[PDB]
């Protein structure tokens, strides 16, 4: 039967009441309130933890959205296509004693879905909790990485859950929050769009730009040239050059995809909602629903979309566009004024001094 809240929200089931508080503490002690590093080392473990599941072998290869990264700890984040999970495995950890009535599963979840929310332009996301509280490690190899083909993305979404091309390039809006601290080993927090704070579509178009150059070493594996490769960590600073994953580029260029790809370009509702209902799909892996319950209304609500419209960053222009999709026209759209690469910020707020929460933990990470 229905209950109400301590903070006033209406819930169907009583039992969403107890991540009501686990929201509160995740924003006080490692979110802040901010789309920042942590929130999106989040949402990238949501990804991390759920995709490790297989049709084609069967249960024992993983459980998926089962919460294993963080209840064995030394054993997937420390494969190679997890390298740097540790940050967001060791933030998360404590809240497993902290809130002892809510599964490793749902912690994973539900703290990705809380971090979204800090994103302007994110989605509210479906929220079902009932993950059972125990597994096993998944098989090492079903993180796909970004030297990989389309084929093989394709096929290895296909294997884990069912998504479709369009789920996948949907799923891949989430690089519109995203920046790199592994692909480099020379560089730190490399943004793959120009506004790594803000949920919007600038990474779709950004990906189509033609690349002239990188934010640090040409020969990184899943790397290729940047757009727009222009930071200040040269002289000391920490504001980044954007960096290209070679998956990214794939999957704007490939003919099962490139339409999908350009479709979201300037299309912010069509871009949130997509990702929201391929997210959702990724969110359950490995249950049934019918054996979960809706708890959607304790997701906080989002951060608004912002009001700047999509543009062409500072120096880029329609002229270096690369384009594939017969299908739809690339639309017009204004280019930001200057002569420059304008940096991108490390920060949130637009400086480069700001910190992170980074709790202590099992996991571990190599250089
Ligand atoms: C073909 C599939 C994918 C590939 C190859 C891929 C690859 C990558 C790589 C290489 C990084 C940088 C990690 C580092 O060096 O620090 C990254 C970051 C990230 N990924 Fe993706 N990813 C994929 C799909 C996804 C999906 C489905 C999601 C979530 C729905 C996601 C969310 C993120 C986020 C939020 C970050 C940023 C972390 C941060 O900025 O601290 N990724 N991904
Ligand atoms: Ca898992
Ligand atoms: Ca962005
Ligand atoms: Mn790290
Ligand atoms: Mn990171």
């Amino acid at each position: 039967p229905t209950a109400v809240c301590s903070d006033g929200t209406r819930v169907s089931n009583a039992v969403c009441c107890d991540f009501v508080s686990l929201g509160q503490d995740l924003q006080s002690m490692v979110l802040q309130g901010d789309c920042g590093e942590d929130a999106h080392e989040i949402i990238r473990l949501t990804f991390h933890d759920a995709v490790a599941i297989s049709r084609k072998l069967g249960p024992s290869a993983g459980g998926g959205a089962d919460g294993s990264m963080l209840l064995f700890p030394l054993v997937e984040p420390e494969f190679a296509a997890s390298n740097g999970i540790d940050d967001s495995v060791n933030n998360l950890i404590p809240f497993l004693s902290l809130h002892p009535t809510i599964s490793a599963g749902d912690l994973v979840q539900f703290a990705g879905a809380v971090a979204l929310s800090n994103c302007p332009g994110a989605p509210r996301v479906q929220f079902l909790a009932g993950r059972p509280n125990h597994t096993i490690a998944a098989i090492d190899g079903l993180i796909p990485e970004p030297q990989d083909n389309v084929t093989s993305i394709l096929e290895r979404f296909d294997d884990a859950g069912g998504f479709t091309p369009f789920e996948v390039v949907s799923l891949l809006a989430s690089h519109t929050i995203a920046r790199a601290d592994k692909v480099d080993p020379t560089l730190d927090a490399a943004p793959f769009d120009t506004t790594p704070f803000t949920f919007d579509s600038q990474i779709f178009l950004e990906v189509l730009l033609k690349g002239v150059g990188f934010p640090g070493l040409d020969n990184n594996t899943g790397e290729v040239s940047s757009p727009l490769p222009l930071g200040d960590t040269s002289t000391g600073g920490k504001d980044t050059g954007l960096m290209r994953l070679q998956s990214d580029f794939a999957l704007a260029h490939d003919p099962r995809t490139a339409c999908f790809w350009q479709g979201f370009v300037d299309q912010q509702e069509f871009m949130s909602q997509s990702f929201a209902s391929a997210f959702a799909k990724l969110a359950v892996l490995g249950h049934n629903t019918d054996d979960l319950i809706d708890c959607s209304e304790v997701v906080p609500v989002p951060k608004p979309a912002v009001d700047k419209p999509t543009t062409f960053p500072a120096t880029t222009g329609p002229q270096d566009l690369e384009l594939s999709c017969l299908a739809e026209r690339f639309p017009t759209l204004s280019v930001d004024p200057g002569a420059q690469e304008t940096l991108i910020p490390h920060c949130s707020d637009g400086l480069e001094n700001c910190t992170s929460v980074q709790f202590s933990g099992p996991a571990t990470d190599s250089p």
